[PDB]
């Protein structure tokens, strides 16, 4: 199949496009990947990074939804209290909003939406993941920032942002992360969709210390500690930490690589129980 452009998906704040890409076999009740690119790319140049989802697509029948940012540098809004909130505005609502037109228009799964991406990509997913985890039951960060970092930010891009997170200069406890969480959806009472985070120790774009705090994060939102450590997984110099009964929260540290660590397809196709 091909990649191409819906041109009116509904209300659209983020200002964002919607790129699609739908096997030729595909599922009678599809799931949906949205797949995020970071800044300075596009939906286009993100589709021809990750070279091997749209493959994946191809062999399980899902769908892959690439949605594009053309402000800030091409960087995903993760610093207005807007996208920052869920049915807050700008880049997430307008996210969610191509995966509602995606479910009803494909008669797709709503059970089984998704998101991944790289650094800014990767900031968004756990903002999805924060913000609307009544639509996403699994995400995947490769290279990004703990939720709410960027929050008052005057931008979310290299040349806009407060650097600090960037940095690996900002880090708090996991209680205070978790309370970042909660911040996204004040009064939000549910459960909060599966979380894979991945980062390189050699990053010299998003600091590895970003690892950490999104290690404190997540294991305070489900409340587990790590549990199993296995080494050279999926790949050597890859470090996988699981945490509880591994069903929430699980992460990877990436020795010798840098920005970013390249998407792991089958380790990421399998957290969110596709195959
Ligand atoms: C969470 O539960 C409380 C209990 O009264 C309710 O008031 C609130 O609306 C719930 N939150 C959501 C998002 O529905
Ligand atoms: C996690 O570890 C802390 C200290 O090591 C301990 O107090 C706490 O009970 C642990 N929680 C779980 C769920 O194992
Ligand atoms: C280097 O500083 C930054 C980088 C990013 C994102 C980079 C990417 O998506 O590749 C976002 C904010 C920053 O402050």
């Amino acid at each position: 199949a091909t990649l191409s452009q819906v041109l009116d998906f509904g209300n659209n704040p983020g200002d964002n496009e919607m790129w699609i890409y739908v096997p030729d076999q595909l599922a009678a009740n599809p799931a949906v990947i949205v797949a995020l690119h970071g800044c300075l790319g596009s939906a286009e140049g993100y589709y021809s990074e990750v070279q091997d989802l749209p493959p994946a697509a191809d062999e399980n029948g899902f769908i892959l939804v690439y949605p594009g940012s053309n402000d800030d540098f091409h960087c995903w809004d993760v610093a207005t209290a807007e996208s920052l909130t869920h049915d807050g505005g700008s880049d997430s609502r307008s996210i969610v909003n191509m995966v509602q037109y995606t479910l009803d228009k494909y008669s797709g799964d709503s059970s089984k939406v998704f998101t991944t991406g790289s650094s800014s990509g990767a900031m968004m997913s756990l903002v999805l993941a924060a913000a609307y985890p009544d639509v996403f039951s699994g995400v995947a960060a490769y290279s990004g920032v703990p939720y709410g970092c960027l929050r008052g930010s005057p931008g979310s891009s290299p040349f806009t942002a407060d650097q600090a997170c960037a940095n690996g200069e900002v880090s708090r406890t996991a209680q205070e992360w978790k309370d970042e969480v909660k911040m996204a959806w004040p009064g939000y009472n549910g459960t909060y969709p599966k979380v894979q985070v991945w980062h390189g120790t050699a990053d010299s774009v998003i600091s590895p210390n970003n690892f950490d705090e999104e290690v404190k994060q997540w294991s305070a939102v489900f409340g587990v500690n790590v549990t199993k450590e296995e080494q050279d997984s999926p790949l050597d110099g890859y470090t996988r930490s699981i945490f509880g009964d591994g069903s929430h929260f699980e992460a990877y540290l990436a020795e010798g690589v840098g920005h970013v660590v390249p998407t792991q397809v089958d380790s990421t196709l399998r957290w969110f129980g596709l195959i």
